């Protein structure tokens, strides 16, 4: 089945702001996750056509990936850090819903998620 368009990453009509926490989410969290050895399947939308997963977008109706998150952060798409954190969590959750526990892709997600949680533990206070 066709892939859907990727998630919106820029909205001219949606107010913008920079905060310490959003800067940290881009320059620390996204950066560190991106460089992880297991990051590659998470760096762009799931290409269900290429991967021959005709049921992927029948099951997953709230897709997310780190390529989209990088753009949202760069485009100052988020008003607050919680919106961005939610996107990371959605990305991991989708992986867990579609796949079986113990599958390689799930172990990979779990490694990134642990790293993610470690980094959000050190989220700066919104000074
Ligand atoms: C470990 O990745 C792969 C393994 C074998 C073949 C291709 C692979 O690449 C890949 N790229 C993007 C997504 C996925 C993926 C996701 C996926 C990845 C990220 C995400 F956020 C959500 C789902 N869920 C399942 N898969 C594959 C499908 C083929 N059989 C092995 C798992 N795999
Ligand atoms: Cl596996």
């Amino acid at each position: 089945s066709m892939n859907p368009p990727p998630p919106e990453t820029s909205n001219p009509n949606k107010p913008k702001r920079q905060t310490n926490q959003l800067q940290y989410l881009l320059r620390v969290v996204l950066k560190t996750l991106w460089k992880h050895q297991f990051a590659w399947p998470f760096q762009q939308p799931v290409d269900a056509v290429k991967l021959n997963l005709p049921d992927y977008y029948k099951i997953i109706k709230t897709p997310m990936d780190m390529g989209t998150i990088k753009k949202r952060l760069e485009n100052n798409y988020y008003w607050n850090a919680q919106e961005c954190i939610q996107d990371f969590n959605t990305m991991f959750t989708n992986c867990y819903i579609y796949n079986k526990p113990g599958d390689d892709i799930v172990l990979m997600a779990e490694a990134l998620e642990k790293l993610f949680l470690q980094k959000i533990n050190e989220l700066p206070t919104e000074e």
